[PDB]
């Protein structure tokens, strides 16, 4: 952190897994999960996914830095969980902008 922003929370998007366990380790936990996704304001890019892929990255990195930091080292596959669900979490929030851009 050092000049990054945060919009609102939302409801978890429930994205399946392939395991009623995998599926349910995430669930187990996912009201301490990153419910909420750092961004920046559209201005210098869009696509379809790319944006998602970088909010994703930061606010998991951002999350799991400071969850190791208290003493909770996540998985590869829990970070993958994660990038799910961040995944749903930064559309819903690019769009919660993308909104505002066509309401001008």
């Amino acid at each position: 952190l050092g000049g990054y922003m945060l919009g609102s929370a939302m409801s978890r998007p429930i994205i399946h897994f392939g395991s009623d366990y995998e599926d349910r380790y995430y669930r187990e936990n996912m009201h301490r999960y990153p419910n909420q996704v750092y961004y920046r304001p559209m201005d210098e890019y869009s696509n379809q996914n790319n944006f998602v892929h970088d909010c994703v990255n930061i606010t998991i990195k951002q999350h799991t830095v400071t969850t190791t930091t208290k003493g909770e080292n996540f998985t590869e596959t829990d970070v993958k969980m994660m990038e799910r669900v961040v995944e749903q979490m930064c559309i819903t929030q690019y769009e919660r902008e993308s909104q505002a851009y066509y309401q001008r």
